């Protein structure tokens, strides 16, 4: 019942936490650079199918993850969004394309996924070129916020549930640092966020990209930790 932790996910697993009605994310493990991480993506009932937000980083814990979502919900996995270029957004993208599952990024991120050697989605989502902007995907609304863990990261909100999927750009309320800067922005992440919060005030989850979700404090808390970081 509580949100999963690494504690209870051994890399390869994959667990999935109901946030509301039609509205799930799951939960998995992985080894990078000598040290074990969790990560989120996002689940939105889509009719009698679903969309899919992020792959479960890997391809075999993409692979559990299908299997839990067949295990758990019973119903396909029809399109999947990624909402940046690292390993943990793409990698599993080629196990989903060999799953039925349509893949979709900006283009951005495909340029970024080709140019570093990860996984590639298929379609290229328009109109997420300049900050602020949103498209409609099914159920979700997608949102360019501006550049702050990556350039290309985009946001997701489910508007049936006011549930906002921040991706890495949002942090966990127990995080003491920025996590992983390589390709970050520090100084348009307080920006974007600002641009989060004005396009979603009444959000009532939000989601991290890695660890606990909880309210709209993850992004102020968000902009407070990579201000530190910075200095
Ligand atoms: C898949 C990959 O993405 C980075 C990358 C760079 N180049 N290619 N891939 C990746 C690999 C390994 C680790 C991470 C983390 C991370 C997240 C949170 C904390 C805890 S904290 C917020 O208090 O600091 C952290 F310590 C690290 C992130 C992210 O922050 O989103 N992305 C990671
Ligand atoms: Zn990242
Ligand atoms: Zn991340």
């Amino acid at each position: 019942g509580e949100y999963p932790t690494v504690n209870e996910i051994p890399v390869g697993e994959v667990r999935l936490y109901q946030i509301a009605d039609g509205v799930w994310s799951h939960i998995a493990t992985q080894s990078f650079d000598g040290a074990v991480y969790p990560s989120n993506g996002l689940i939105v009932r889509d009719g009698d199918e679903l969309l899919l937000i992020d792959t479960a980083w890997g391809a075999k814990n993409t692979a559990a993850l299908l299997a839990e979502i067949e295990k758990q919900i019973g119903l396909p996995v029809t399109r999947a969004v990624s909402t940046h270029f690292h390993d943990d957004r793409v990698g599993g993208v080629d196990v989903l394309r060999a799953a039925g599952v349509a893949t979709y990024a900006s283009p951005s991120t495909r340029r970024l996924a080709e140019a570093e050697g990860n996984e590639i989605p298929t379609h290229s989502l328009e109109g997420l070129s300049s900050s602020g902007d949103a498209v409609r995907f099914g159920p979700v609304e997608l949102f360019y916020p501006g550049a702050a863990h990556s350039t290309d990261n985009l946001v997701v909100y489910v508007p049936s549930a006011n549930v906002l999927y921040g991706g890495c750009a949002v942090h966990e309320l127990s995080s003491t640092s920025a996590g992983n800067v390589a390709d970050a922005d520090l100084a348009e992440w307080p920006t974007s966020v600002e641009r989060i919060q004005k396009h979603y005030p009444e959000a009532e989850v939000v989601i991290p990209g890695h660890g606990l979700p909880g309210g709209l404090d993850l992004l102020q808390h968000t902009a407070n930790v990579v201000k530190a970081h910075k200095n």
